[PDB]
């Protein structure tokens, strides 16, 4: 069929309303199902074609045609059922056409991971509400969810206490607890939910903090000889304040080292993991805490108390663990020690504001687990403004996960309230515009696709990158075409990141007031090679197609700097990712 | 030649050459050098023999010099011996002098020489922090001190009057004693002196001053709230630094760099100090992050951000060279992509950067973000937790800190005229360095100068594999390992080991003090993956033996399972070795 951009774009959307899966994950040889809605809005009886195309990077792996006939108005859903290929830990990218007479009047496509496990290509999200509410509503929450096909949702202040996990006990528990901000949570409510997510293949996550207490701690049976001090003679109990409103006015930390507070905080996690049926305790740390002691006056390296701590706890528990080594505070510590399925930094502001940091950070956890660990970043978007009744900026937005992204990261910033806009996760003062829930769609489907060129098997490439009449750096700054490249069996990649309209290499965009970037068409980039081994040159955009793949066009050059292609970009908007594939 | 053996000259070691320095700290191409050579005669005996020199560039004799001499038993005597710098810019030498008698070396001692016709390259920053009133003669005897370690630039650390108004009095009619920041007594004249004595010496003199600092009665000076820096966006509250109450303000209040009437008002502050002082740099500090902050008018302001114009537009606007203290890397990817400044510089703190990892990545940082270009000063205060206390120095986890410094292509301000650095404010000198110390710091400093062209000119990080056999090893400062990495350049791979052996938790500082000596490797194996075989010899300097005199090493090409390899024979490991393989 005559597939055109031309007359697709006349009619986009008039047809096809949404394409999703099942599942957020599939093992080899699952089931996969594609879900089409169709919505004929094109004011005319459709009688044709959808043309099914599963792709793996630039490779048809699949392909099927369905007839289907939908009357002007009318609504179907359309599941197509294609059985997921042999090789693990692979991303394909599903194309959608309606096709009538032979040209192609409609296009929608989707993503699928084939991975067994969610470790190696994590895409995180949270739930931070546990109200009262139908399992149906709940249900309707995690389909949502699931067309970006987040594989592990973070459960945000679900629990009772950071003590107690646990309200009531195992044998009873409590169907109605408050949290630590005195919110009501739904016992019933989080079983849903956990049980929902596990029917896609989500893996579920319990927050808590390393090593937290209530005011009331001595009560529920922790020691101040457990505890971490600020001073080597026990005088004040390391503490982070809380607002007066909430359940307790501090949390008192304690010692990770301490064997007592170990064997206390792994036994109310057991209790807890009993009755929920998480997956994964998520880790939390508050970073670095200044000069802190234990209760006999001992120095605590806080950092070096991480990784035993979280093997330890993986080993009493049973369970996967993550931990939020915030501002990279422990990132070497757990990267290199811990037993973790995966690394994960939180920014804290007003440092690491600079678009490298978004890179760096993701570098910083690939060298320190020699390679071995896949890292996620929390990275608020438009935090200035996370006090306002206001809109997330689609272009920040954007960009921030583009840098996130090109660099083998991925970004934690979906969930139930929509995105986050700061570090209380249920704050949701900011809010997501339809334009920006579109293109997170796209950046999503990306992400999934195009795990295996983002975040598999990769090494920095020293091969020079030129993009002659236009400014260009390897860091992110200011007025730039960002560009890098990488290296892997088979492939070499080469990332552009439009900052060209970016005066201040502000990732966070405090005002949420950024722009558009500049369009660049039909543009050059040389990328300086030496070996004569190359089958073709592509194109991928989350901008352009959602992902589509493009054959790009390129010539075999040489001039004072060596050997180089020259290649024909048509289009950059916020993100390219040119792939050359060798022989 | 002569018998130069380790244990005899280990026996009258030091009881004859009692210390060799030069005259100046660094060298223009073809500039005359003077070794200066003093002698005491500590042998129990009169001495009719010959003090040879050699002057080598890394594995290679460049010169050789020698002079007959009679002393006598308890007398002392100075040589001054004349050396001819070689033509090529930017290169370190070691100076070796032996005293021979009959065909054997009795003494030995070494010094470097530095040939640069710039400080930018290879920085070696030091300190100034106290100015009473004293003779030129006692200020040239603290400069003749500090010209030892070879340090070719000095940070005058609290000489100014006020942070918004450096000069004390007018261009015209200069204050000649002033109150600083702590209310202590400044003299001009002294700070004239070691201004005029370090240029003789071709030593560089920087000018410290916050970027954005004003005192408490800042409105008198004639500067304005309007430019100031807020912690809210209502200008209810102007950011500040508090101090204690016994200093000459209550606070610095901060200023926004950005604002253009700030940057106008002290520009022209900082170039009435620069006409009456003849400083060469602007050390520009900075205290780090702020918080959320904000301008009069309630726009936000990332000062990070803020920097690289405020920098450039000062060297624009004062004619001098700029360095900007960038606390934990706060602003520095911004000065090393965007400002002109002579070279980097980052002070850096535990809890979160104590990790020996850091010592290392900061100047790692500064060169990716600098694209290569530009060359990093840590500061980095040991023993910081015991500064409090009149006590020593521990001089192991100081020697640890250098190595792992200095082998990473940096460099550590920490040497003044106070002796030693402890605290964040320079003049705190608790803290003394015991006598091996100051030894073991001359010889780090020899090897700073005399192996600069391999620990930070034209390097890049290799990826060549390296095992040393039966020793736990890490890339990045792990507790109870060996330190190693591998560096490569034009005609050289360069291999260091850092001994962590003896060290419990990776944390560079030593608050307590308490860091022993590491244990001693001897005669043991490192295995260097090589897929080239185009090698002509391996060598090895070290700043713990024989005072960084290069030995050539026994290898063997081998090959297993892991690929083709040199199997290095190291006759010992103290503190930190660097093994050197010059390439065909
Ligand atoms: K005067």
């Amino acid at each position: 069929f005559k597939d055109d951009n031309n007359i697709v774009a006349l009619t986009k959307g008039k047809l096809i309303s949404d394409v999703y899966t099942d599942k957020a994950r599939y093992y080899p040889s699952d089931k996969v199902t594609v879900k089409i809605e169709l919505n004929n809005e094109l004011q005319e009886d459709f009688r044709g074609t959808i043309y099914i195309f599963y792709k793996h990077l630039e490779s048809i792996v699949g392909k099927a045609k369905i007839q289907v006939n939908i009357k002007s108005g009318q609504k179907k859903q359309l599941n197509i059922f294609w059985e997921a290929p042999k090789d693990d830990f692979k991303g394909y990218l599903v194309e959608v056409y309606a096709v009538k007479g032979n040209k192609a009047i409609d296009n929608k496509n989707t993503a699928v991971d084939v991975s067994s496990d969610w470790s190696k290509f994590p895409r995180y999200g949270y739930i931070a509400n546990f109200p009262e509410q139908s399992k149906e509503k709940s249900a309707l929450i995690i389909e949502d969810l699931n067309k970006y096909h987040l594989n592990g949702l973070l459960f945000y202040d679900w629990q009772y206490k950071h003590n107690k996990p646990l309200a009531g006990t195992v044998e009873n528990p409590d169907p109605k607890w408050k949290d630590i901000a005195n919110r009501d949570i739904y016992g019933q409510t989080v079983k849903d939910y956990i049980e929902l997510a596990h029917s896609k293949n989500i893996m579920v996550a319990n927050y808590n903090l390393m090593y937290g207490g209530y005011f009331d701690y001595v009560k529920d049976g922790a020691k101040p000889e457990w505890g971490l001090y600020k001073d080597p003679n026990h005088e004040e109990q390391d503490n982070h304040p809380l607002p007066h409103t909430w359940a307790t006015d501090r949390l008192y930390l304690f010692n990770p080292a301490n064997k007592d507070w170990q064997n206390y905080i792994f036994n109310a996690e057991k209790d807890a993991f009993r009755v929920y049926n998480f997956d994964v305790w998520h880790v939390d740390t508050l970073g670095p805490r200044g000069m802190v002691y234990d209760y006999n006056g001992n120095p605590v390296e806080l950092s070096f108390t991480y990784a035993d701590f979280l093997n330890n706890a993986k080993n009493a528990l049973g369970k996967r663990i993550v931990c939020n080594t915030v501002n990279e505070y422990g990132l070497i510590n757990v990267a290199s020690g811990a037993d973790v399925d995966f690394l994960y930094v939180e920014i804290w502001p007003p440092a690491r504001a600079h678009y490298n940091f978004l890179k760096q950070t993701v570098d910083n956890g690939y060298n320190y687990s020699d390679g071995k660990k896949a890292t996620v970043v929390a990275a608020y978007m438009n935090y200035g403004i996370a006090d306002r009744s206001a809109e997330f900026n689609k272009h920040s937005v954007r960009l921030t996960d583009a840098a996130i992204f090109a660099a083998g990261g991925d970004h934690i910033e979906l969930g139930d309230t929509g995105m986050l806009s700061k570090e209380y996760f249920p704050s949701a003062n900011l809010k997501m515009s339809e334009s920006l829930v579109k293109a997170m769609r796209n950046y999503y489907d990306f992400l999934t696709a195009y795990e295996n060129l983002l975040r598999d098997g990769l090494k920095e490439s020293d091969n020079k990158i030129e993009i002659p009449g236009i400014e260009i750096s390897n860091n992110g700054s200011a007025r730039t075409v960002w560009t890098y490249a990488k290296q892997k069996d088979g492939y070499d990649v080469i990332h552009m990141i439009n900052l060209l309209g970016i005066e201040v290499s502000n990732w966070r965009d405090d005002l949420g007031n950024y722009s558009a970037p500049p369009i660049i068409k039909d543009f050059k980039v040389k990328y300086y090679l030496e070996n004569d081994n190359i089958k073709n040159v592509y194109l991928a955009s989350p901008d352009i197609n959602d992902g589509k793949v493009m054959k790009l066009q390129f010539k075999k050059k040489e001039d004072s700097k060596g050997k180089y292609l020259e290649i024909s970009v048509p289009e950059l908007q916020y993100w390219d990712m040119i792939f050359i594939k060798k022989l």
